[PDB]
DNA sequence: TCAAAACGTCGTGA
DNA sequence: GACAGTTTGG
DNA sequence: CCAAACTGTCTCAC
DNA sequence: GACGTTTTGA
């Protein structure tokens, strides 16, 4: 479980808070019981041509991966373990995104109970409600609404 | 003259780095004697809904001032006495804008002395030039070689 | 004749 | 920036 | 059945 | 984000 200097972790909640973003999503698939998956993702987007800085944030970071699509790439941090270390150590430097990443750990430490019930794993769906209220989302379709229909 | 507290400076570099802007341009004015000023910009950019982002800005360093236009709105410094003095202490922090800033420095530095010779105020603009250069600018109009049309 | 503020908008890079 | 829909493989 | 990866795009907020 | 044009005020 890596620490992280503090001057990385200052210099990057700034950034994060400008062109980063702390996703919470609920994926519609067959395959899951309550056929849905909740998804989490820390992501930091930058042009293409600046990719580098991207890549020294995997070294830096020690995990995740950058992804390109034509003229923009992301930096992506995905898996739960080391999305849980690393927001922990963010968050209090946060200020614009503060309330989304709190909200992420929370998902990530209830995730276990919350594939129990079907009422467990909608409290924790409607927490992804509430990230996206916080996030900028002209975008978004699936929601613990769409789940509440399905699960009846 | 103040000194500004260095976490303060690194969370705002990376903020700077993302969603800032470090902007230097030649303003075709008629009442200039070169017949063009030389302007200065340090700005940070959000939606207005975060406009209390921007105001705290405003009291952190002690200088500027918050503009609105639309949806948007910026925190804005073109003062050249505050500007060389925030962004001498913001500029090693810096990642991605650190060369923008420091050609800026020089830019205030020289500026007495772009009034007087013709040739340095070229030579000046040629720098303002080199900014352009290092931001993502699309549309940029007025240049050191416009500037040496009009002188000739 | 200047420094600074005020106002306005394209082309993306988030 | 913040989603979407789809595939993979234990 | 699941975590995680892979792949694509809408509407801005820079 | 990164420019543009125009006006203000010593
Ligand atoms: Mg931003
Ligand atoms: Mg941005
Ligand atoms: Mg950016």
């Amino acid at each position: 479980n890596t620490k992280y200097n503090k001057e990385f972790l200052l210099y990057l909640a700034g950034f994060v808070d400008g062109d980063g973003s702390i996703i919470a999503q609920i994926k519609p698939n067959q395959s899951y019981k309550f056929k849905h998956q909740l998804s989490l993702t820390f992501q930091v987007t930058q042009k293409t041509q600046r990719r580098w800085f991207l890549d020294k944030l995997v070294d830096e970071i020690g995990v995740g991966y950058v992804r390109d699509r034509g003229s923009v790439s992301d930096y992506i941090l995905s898996e739960i373990k080391p999305l849980h270390n690393f927001l922990t150590q963010l968050q209090p430097f946060l200020k614009l995104k503060q309330k989304q990443a709190n909200l992420v750990l929370k998902i990530i430490e209830q995730l276990p109970s919350a594939k129990e019930s079907p009422d467990k794993f909608l409290e924790v769906c409607t927490w992804v409600d509430q990230i996206a209220a916080l996030n900028d989302s002209k975008t978004r379709k699936t929601t613990s609404e769409t789940v509440r229909a399905v699960l009846d």
